[PDB]
């Protein structure tokens, strides 16, 4: 928890458009419902000059796919960020090649991880790396999305 | 779909108590909600003398974990059964060692598969066989349960 972070991460280089191709979580309840707590769909990453990371994502809330904006502040570790809210919340970058895929986990046990990809395409190779990275962890739900869903709001 | 069935299946030998240790499905919607269509928890298998298979399971329906009794009739293929209802529905036995684990899929595309085990224990070896069997298939949700859940009705 978690035993992989990426060495030599350049945060400025994860900038831009992402798709949440697959999500996994330690507890069924974290991803189960459409309004489930960690069931979130990444849209864009906006690294600040000071090295913080602004995240744009969608979440299903009322009975509606809602927009969100959250701030992840840098820590001393280049691959690890803290989310602004309660209580608190660590984001860890496990692996990325910047131009294709990015694996991250969010913890706080309580744990969810996603495979991000740059395009609305099923990347078998990034998915295989996501599954390799997660065999080490205690995940009890896993979801993956098809290209049609990846182009809809909240992957409907 | 599906490309593995078990050779030399003796149906009388799958008789008795089972636990649904892991479930996977082609479509998120088939397992997503607690009342989702293929979200079913196997309790016991009762093979008839004529080679049909009576299945006792639990399903979440009203706002309640309900009991069910379904009949799977034999076909010409020893590892494949047809479920009584609409419209219609094929059950295929992929692999079992009788005394520990049993892998099956239900189709009708539309596809769900489970890893059954004889005890409320996490069998890493049967799970690895379930994952091997499913790498071949187009699954978009996967769930697994812990021993505590396995001893509760509807794995709550
Ligand atoms: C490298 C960047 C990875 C992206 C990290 C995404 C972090 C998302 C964490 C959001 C937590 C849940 C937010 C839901 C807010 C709510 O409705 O309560
Ligand atoms: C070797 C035996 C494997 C066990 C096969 C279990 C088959 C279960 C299929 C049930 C289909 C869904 C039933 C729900 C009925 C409903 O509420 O509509």
């Amino acid at each position: 928890i978690v035993t992989q972070t990426m060495k030599g991460l350049d945060i400025q280089k994860v900038a831009g458009t992402w798709y949440s191709l697959a999500m996994a979580a330690s507890d069924i309840s974290l991803l189960d419902a459409q309004s489930a707590p960690l069931r979130v769909y990444v849209e864009e990453l906006k690294p600040t000059p000071e090295g913080d990371l602004e995240i744009l994502l969608q979440k299903w809330e009322n009975g509606e796919c809602a927009q969100k904006k959250i701030i992840a502040e840098k820590t001393k570790i280049p691959a690890v960020f803290k989310i602004d809210a309660l209580n608190e919340n660590k984001v860890l970058v496990l692996d990325t090649d910047y131009k294709k895929y990015l694996l991250f986990c969010m913890e706080n046990q309580s744990l969810a991880c996603q495979c991000l990809v740059r395009t609305p395409e099923v990347d078998d190779e990034a998915l295989e790396k996501f599954d390799k990275a997660l065999k080490a962890l205690p995940m009890h739900i896993r979801l993956s999305f098809n290209p049609t869903q990846l182009e809809e709001q909240c992957h409907i």
